[PDB]
């Protein structure tokens, strides 16, 4: 393993209509949690980017029912919910090179939980670790 | 007014390395917090789609500082943090013949928060009171 | 249906060296010419886009190679390849209040060939008749 | 810097009725040519990407009418317009392991012209010299 860094899910809706509503099905029907999930989305069709509570189990159940998925490895953080908490870690981040290619977040109380999925993986969790930025084990992301 | 309708901002974030951490600098030094955000990313640029404290002040502060914003109606809702819940939803859209365009979500302790772009507004909102799901106050949804 | 609307098919690229290599020696090998594509893109994997000789087969060919394969509809029009030619047809559109989701076109030497995806091709292929544009036969959109 | 390499536009359409009939206009007022055009799109806005006759002096015209654009690099090729010719391309870097972000290419009678976005400009160049393969000049590919 690698402990901190996450399996996304990537899945490929096609239609419009539909299919989304299917997807969830198949995971419910698991006894799958969805933790986050955000959708990126074009005129025809959708990506499902989901953080799942089982990613193994739910790849493969998807793949049984005929759904394209891909995993994505990212990172879970929290930081507190109040304003500039992001902007501090963007900034350890941007100070040392290392970019966000794409992110997903919500505040969660007085805390807030991001996914990202950075332009280097080892490089992103070295300066987070460093800057002591509160990361998230995987396993703490799939059971949000 | 219309009441559970928000406002999301989307903001155009060019160059890749750079503007995403000057953003969440602009809206820190306003005391704007982050509730939720999804970027929407293509290889060279990425579009920041964003629930703020103030999207008003938001979108005026980025104008100032030359950035280009786009408000957004979107709806919140809330439904269990269990399996299926999220399908229940959909499934009661989807045969009304409301479809969602984009969404993004993370579940907060024992309850979700989900933001959705649905095809039509006005119906995705008669849908949803009549089958008796927690909508978000706009207000709700921008001091998660 | 309309009449003129021509197949477009939309490739998943799980990613991103071929993949997209693969599609292209699936297609060859079936002697089926590219005529036009593009790419609609995120950080992770893209889309595929294209017009081709045979949509049908081609389909079948690539479900064959278990490659996830929508269907789109969209319409092809030619223009005068002069400054001006296209914000001609755009203005006809935008005035009907017709939205274009997404279009890809190139020069071809005297004239310009435009794939078009509106958001409501009823209404698109009716200003367009009217208009005078000229609609490509899908057949000829084809053989490009 | 790198030989051969072309200016893209990447400009914000703000949406979906001209914002991009207005962008052509600007061009066609400036006597600018678009050679080939391909919009990326998510379900709100689109970002249109273009070749034109004069990236600097569109880029000046479109900053005048408050448009944000940005530039990107890329590259134009041209391979015989035959199944197969594109192919044998792709595979040339993707045995190099060279990616693709993006591209778009329509068959213009007896060659294809097709602009390539890669994940490395140095590589994917250094690659298509070698092989061989007919690489545009800038100024060749404004001329289409
Ligand atoms: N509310 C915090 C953290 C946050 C980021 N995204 C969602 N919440 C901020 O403004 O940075
Ligand atoms: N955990 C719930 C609700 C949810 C949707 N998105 C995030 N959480 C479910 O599986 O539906
Ligand atoms: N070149 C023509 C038509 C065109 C659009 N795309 C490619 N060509 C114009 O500038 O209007
Ligand atoms: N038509 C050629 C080259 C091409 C790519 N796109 C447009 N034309 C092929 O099938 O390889």
């Amino acid at each position: 393993s690698n402990a901190m860094v996450a399996k996304q899910l990537s899945i490929f809706l096609e239609n419009k209509s539909g299919r989304l509503t299917e997807v969830t099905e198949v995971l419910a029907k698991e006894n799958i949690n969805l933790s986050a999930l955000c959708i990126a989305e074009n005129a025809d069709f959708g990506i499902l980017r989901g953080i799942v509570s089982d990613p193994d189990k739910a790849y493969k159940a998807l793949k049984d029912n005929h759904f394209a998925v891909n995993i994505t490895d990212v990172v879970g953080i929290s930081c507190p919910n109040v304003p500039g908490a992001l902007a501090k870690v963007l900034g350890f981040l941007s100070a040392e090179g290392v970019f966000i290619e794409y992110m997903y977040s919500f505040a969660n109380n007085n805390v807030a939980n991001v996914v990202i999925r950075p332009s280097n993986m080892d490089k992103c969790i070295e300066v987070l670790k460093e800057k002591k930025v509160d990361l998230l084990a995987a396993s703490d992301l799939y059971k949000l």
